[PDB]
RNA sequence: UCCAUGCGCAUGACG
RNA sequence: CGUCAUGCGCAUGGA
């Protein structure tokens, strides 16, 4: 392609760079022009034909490999597409040593690497390559996997230079708009530049300002848009107030936001560091309370209500369990009086959601498609049983895949599932997911969001189809946010511009100095690290439950498993812990109702694994991590010849 | 195809 | 530095 022809020719022979284009210009299909023409550069040098293509996300590592590279190469050259899912039969440094061209997955590289480096399994240098290409380059900031690779190849490029020679290869380098951080202001925004370059050591930026007509016939493009339009809440909040007075609680802030919440966490630690009671049970009720608070000024209440009815119903199921004080009984019952009257008052009308209906409905009168965006799963959940009630234009819900904060995520079959399906649901509701494969679209709305320039832009280039409907819901500063999505649009280009029309010496100088300050930091950063874990104690502490602090277990009986989990063996603990199960883990719970861990199934043994997220230490310096790896002190691999017969 | 788990990473808001 | 919310990758064991 035209545009495409200028902003390739420089990689042709040398010149690691950068390239930045808008979505839909086909960046892939340049890129396969780039490697073609390589790889018979190579044929006519009898050199070593290498690429090592790098993404973050598996997807579009499948995407390629399906649309992009076969269909040009599945001729001349070697393909194959990886990744960390797919049982590969073979291991990284075969496919290194064959198949000539590479979709890929990132970390799988620095496994190799680390192993090179490291022992095990037979490592990889990158000096066995001739080119490197990459995708979505702005994530080369803030030490993210694949920029240790990059500082290894800044380590290698410095020892060339004193030494001026090992060859390197060449290195290319891609991006949508190349994103700007932490700036209000030009010089910090070149200086994040010149920190991107140096950190992939290119030479230019090289975009498009010849031929921006043509291109322009392609890219409709659209139109930046603003659409913006009791009695049970208070009823809660005289709750939460008779509840502060009950165990003296000072709020310093107010209700509904989050420094009521980071303030209850914060007690839970100081009762957890004195194991005192009435202290954290509150900090817990209080963070739930203040949970469905922060949903009540967003969501219909009886959402809330439901979310606390399941709430105080496990309550009351793992203290019957356990059975079969004043404190929760204050709780509980200070609910329960006003359970079944609140489910009432729930059901009454009197918003968001009513302009949000409207503004819906009176698009789906004028088109089909429909895309929602929000902050969090439990909102998508709800709001889609919600219009599911409500008379409606069919719709599904969409997540990502974490297993983290409440929710039983979904599954990457079952995205593309629903993917496909958009491609026949008329309107879906996500989490910050949907950069991906979704054209053709309307009404991309934000209902109670904030996102940055480069999501603003990964989120343009999915509405298309002549047809944009930008819409936002959070005004009864959000305006605000677009407004500066765009005053950063206009800085970027004002920053590549200042920075294309510079000398190469200052350049090379600039970039050369950043280089050596990063490589510094990541070492400075790992003489720390090696300084951070360096105690390993077999035994010398005492692990306590963290409502009661009651001792549970000691700093030898625990033994480790598959170098992850931990257990508790030696029945004498046995004595202790009581198991629940409903809806094939079953979980165990307290002699009071703490929640405490999962039975883990492992070689046929019921291994009782506990999770440190709740539970306490005594070395009396109480302390806290809710995770393992925070703790230096060491714990053995299980030995089955103990429990032999 | 599903389950559970550990680890690292970035983003945004907030202090 | 911590908190929250969101998204991503890798490595495990099992069905
Ligand atoms: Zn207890």
């Amino acid at each position: 392609r035209p545009y495409q022809m200028e902003v390739a020719q420089p990689a042709l022979d040398g010149k690691n760079i950068i390239i930045c284009l808008p979505t839909g210009s086909g960046k892939t299909r340049v890129a396969v022009y780039i490697t073609k023409d390589h790889l018979d550069k190579k044929k006519q040098a009898s050199e070593s034909g290498k690429v090592i293509v790098l993404v973050n996300k598996v997807m579009l590592a499948e995407q390629l490999f399906r649309k992009e590279f076969n269909p040009y190469l599945k001729k001349w050259y070697r393909i194959i597409g990886l990744s960390g899912d797919t049982q590969l039969k073979i291991s990284f440094p075969e496919v290194v040593k064959s198949y000539d061209v590479i979709i890929s997955t990132a970390q799988i590289l620095e496994n190799s690497l680390l192993n090179l480096e490291s022992g095990d399994d037979d490592g990889v240098q990158l000096s066995d390559f001739s080119l490197i290409i990459i995708d979505e380059c702005h994530h080369t900031n803030k030490e993210a996997v694949y920029n240790n690779i990059m500082r290894r190849y800044l380590k290698q490029k410095l020892r060339n230079n004193d030494l001026k020679a090992i060859p390197l290869p060449q290195i290319l380098g891609l991006t949508a708009s190349p994103g700007v951080g932490a700036a209000k202001k030009q010089s910090e925004a070149e200086k994040h530049i010149l920190n991107i370059c140096a950190n992939l050591d290119a030479f230019t930026i090289k975009t498009v300002k010849e031929n921006l007509g043509q291109l322009k016939h392609q890219i409709k493009e659209p139109c930046k848009k603003f659409v913006i339009a009791n009695p049970f809440k208070e009823k809660l909040l005289e709750i939460m107030a008779s509840i502060q007075t009950y165990c003296q609680k000072s709020p310093m802030s107010d209700f509904g936001t989050q420094h009521y919440e980071q303030w209850a966490i914060q007690m839970e630690k100081k009762a957890a560091k004195d194991g005192n009671r009435k202290d954290r049970v509150c900090a817990e009720h209080l963070r739930k309370y203040n949970e469905a608070l922060q949903i009540n000024d967003t969501i219909r209440m009886i959402d809330a209500y439901s979310h606390l009815e399941t709430f105080y119903t496990d309550e009351k199921e793992k203290k019957f369990a356990v059975l079969n004080d004043e404190t929760d009984e204050f709780l509980m019952n200070l609910f329960f009086d006003n359970k079944k009257m609140l489910k009432k008052l729930a059901e009454n009308p009197k918003e968001k959601l009513i302009k949000l209906r409207n503004t819906i409905l009176e698009q789906f009168t004028r088109s089909s498609r429909g895309i929602i965006f929000t902050k969090t799963r439990q909102s998508t959940y709800a709001l889609s049983q919600w219009i599911m009630e409500n008379a409606k234009v069919k719709a599904h819900h969409l997540i990502g895949a974490g297993h983290s904060s409440e929710v039983k995520p979904m599954t990457q079959t079952e995205q593309k599932e629903v993917i496909s399906k958009f491609r026949t649901i008329n309107l879906l509701i996500a989490t910050t997911v949907a950069g991906l494969d979704i054209k053709e679209c309307n009404i991309v709305i934000r209902y109670g969001l904030v996102t940055n320039e480069i999501a603003m832009v990964q989120a343009r280039g999915r509405a298309r189809a002549d047809e944009s409907t930008y819409v936002l819901v959070t005004s009864s500063g959000v305006t605000e946010r677009e407004i500066v999505n765009d005053f950063r649009e206009k800085m970027m280009y004002k920053a590549i511009n200042r920075v294309q029309n510079m000398k190469p010496e200052e350049y090379a100088h600039k970039i050369l100095e950043l280089q050596v300050q990063s490589i510094l930091e990541k070492k400075m950063k790992v003489k720390r690290s090696i300084a951070k874990q360096y105690n390993d104690n077999p035994s010398l502490i005492t692990l306590l439950c963290k409502n009661c602090s009651m001792l549970v277990c000691s700093g030898e009986n625990i033994h480790v498993i598959e170098k992850m989990h931990h257990v508790n063996m030696t029945p004498e603990f046995k004595g202790l812990y009581i198991v629940r199960e409903n809806k094939t883990n079953g979980e165990i719970i307290c002699k009071c109702g703490q929640a405490w861990g999962t039975m883990m199934v492992h070689k046929g043994l019921d291994l009782p694994c506990l999770k440190i997220r709740n539970f306490v230490v005594n070395f009396s310096p109480k302390k806290q991590y809710k995770k393992w790896v925070e703790l230096p002190i060491r714990f053995p691999d299980l030995d089955y010849s103990e429990y032999c017969l």
